[PDB]
């Protein structure tokens, strides 16, 4: 039942083969120069499998070929350390079964950079890859380097059943670095444990925290230049575990990406709509378990579709570093810094108002979903923006949401009603909000500036451990708990270190 999962019942399974490290001979300087020069002498449609083992400082791996599988002769039981990076420069292109521990991405952009077109990353696991580069505070400005794990590149990627585990120094986990066609990349089926900040002090530098704190996410799909152009990119049915790196757990930066059907259990950072439009959040569990800064969705930008999501038993509104307009709840329509009602957009030609900045949320639908027990509920934003990451003037000139449609939610706090299920503002009132259906059991805040809605909840049953409205909210058959029965590798891995 929802309150009683824990991170065991969400990562057993019967499929799953032990891996022991241990049981794993170290290659020599020779053994790894040979297979490194297999790698790079591959013809089209040919094979690289790894015999068992641990391969330190495979350093820069170049794949210029077509139709090739690199994978582990056991899956698990291939472990590249140190220094490595495969470059995926060929087409179709698959690394399976591969481990990376005890090391660390031989160039920023990650252990695998998938350059190519249907280049895949499947049943594979990163383990802590956190070490061997160097990792200070820059000369400029005290910014320690982003480093990724996986980034990619081409078009119709697919990152499926891996494990990624304890991403524990600065970097998007993985990063989308597209252009200006559609991406149609799968990142489905993973699992994602244990990221989070600061494990090497890097918050001690008080003037830097702004950046220092940012750019922690488990994905970036997308980025501020690339924005206004779709991916068409899933982020589908994916297992996220104390994934606590930053205020944006999935930070959404271009159009037309699906974002559905994830359990994101016990994770301090919100899904996160924060450049592009016409973005899609359906179905999601997102299972704060009580814990401290857990929320659901953030947005800015336009044309988004937020419905029949889950959201339960979240807490804080706050986060920790300030500037960042991080304000956080079951679902948050941010502030922006352009007038939107009046037709305003960001435009990277005008000073201040620029693709990096902050597009005021407008045309946002949002419908059919249950909130439950969460500490703040739909937050409408409150934030001020600073001008920059480095620039920590306040910006002049804030502007609410425009156009949101709200039809069908349910918040239900009428366990403790004291909590605040609708956070409305005089300071920033929504325009043109409307509202159908609604039933907001707990504190609205500011509810005068709400047409109606219901305080009473209809019928309640629970299905599979969730509560299901009748006739409301988020419909319980579109709603399953993502666990180790699908998501993740085939084996788990024994003798790590971190
Ligand atoms: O969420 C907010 O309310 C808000 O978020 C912050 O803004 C966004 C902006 O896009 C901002 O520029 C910044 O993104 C940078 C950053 O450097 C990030 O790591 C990423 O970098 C990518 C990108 O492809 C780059 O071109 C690059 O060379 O490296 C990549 C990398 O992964 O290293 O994207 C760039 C960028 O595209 O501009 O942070 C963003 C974010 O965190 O969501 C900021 O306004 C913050 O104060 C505020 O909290």
């Amino acid at each position: 039942s929802i309150s009683e999962i824990d991170r065991s019942y969400l990562l057993s399974s019967d499929r799953l083969t032990e891996v022991d490290g241990n049981t794993l001979d170290v290659a020599s300087e020779e053994q790894v120069a040979a297979l490194k020069a297999q790698f790079e002498n591959l013809k089209d449609g040919d094979e690289v499998v790894i015999p068992n083992g641990k391969y330190a400082n495979l350093g820069q791996v170049t794949i210029t070929a077509n139709d090739v599988t690199i994978r582990a002769e056991q899956a698990g039981a291939a472990w590249l350390t140190g220094l490595i990076q495969f470059e995926l420069k060929g087409d179709d292109i698959t690394l399976d079964g591969l481990v990376f521990t005890e090391g660390g991405p031989n160039e920023r952009f990650g252990a695998v950079r998938m350059m190519g077109n249907g280049n895949t990353l499947q049943n594979s696991t990163f383990y802590y890859f956190n070490h061997d580069y160097t990792y200070e505070p820059d000369e400029r400005r005290s910014e320690y380097p982003k480093y990724l794990w996986v980034s990619l590149w081409g078009k119709d990627g697919k990152v499926i059943n891996n494990r990624f585990e304890g991403k524990q120094k600065r970097g998007t986990l993985i990063g989308v670095q597209k252009d200006d066609t559609p991406d149609n990349h799968l990142i489905a089926n993973n699992i994602f444990m244990d990221q989070k900040p600061n494990q090497f002090n890097e918050f001690d530098i008080k003037e830097a925290i702004r950046y220092n704190g940012n750019s922690w996410e488990a994905i970036r799909i997308g980025d501020s230049k690339s924005s206004q152009w779709d991916s068409s990119s899933k982020f589908v049915n994916n297992l996220m575990i104390d994934m606590d790196g930053e205020r944006e757990l999935i930070s959404i930066k271009s159009g037309d990406n699906t974002i559905s059907g994830n359990t994101i259990f016990q994770s301090a950072a919100l899904i996160s709509l924060r450049h592009g439009k016409g973005n899609t959040v359906e179905n999601n569990m997102i299972l704060g378990n009580e814990k401290r800064l857990t929320g659901g969705i953030r947005i800015y930008d336009e044309d988004h579709v937020i419905r029949n999501n889950y959201i339960a038993n979240t807490r804080g509104r706050d986060g920790v570093i300030e500037g960042n307009a991080d304000l956080r709840g079951g679902i948050v329509i941010n502030t922006g810094i352009i007038d939107v009602a009046n037709g305003e957009q960001l435009d990277q030609s005008v000073k201040g108002k620029e693709l990096n900045k902050q597009w005021t949320p407008k045309n946002i639908t949002i419908e059919n979903n249950s909130l439950v027990d969460t500490e703040w509920g739909i937050v409408y934003g409150n934030q001020s923006h600073r001008v920059s990451l480095f620039n920590n003037a306040e910006v002049e000139g804030i502007y609410a949401g425009v156009d949101i449609a709200f039809k069908h939610n349910v918040v239900d706090n009428s366990q403790t009603p004291e909590f605040v299920s609708v956070r409305a503002t005089h300071d920033f009132p929504l325009v043109g909000a409307t509202y159908t259906d609604e039933t907001y059991v707990g504190q609205v805040t500011d509810s005068e500036l709400i047409e109606s809605y219901s305080v009473e909840l209809p019928k309640v049953t629970v299905e599979n451990g969730l509560n299901a409205y009748q006739g409301e909210g988020a419909d319980v058959s579109k709603l399953s708990v993502v666990t180790a029965e699908t998501a993740g590798p085939d084996y788990v891995l024994e003798n790590t270190t971190k």
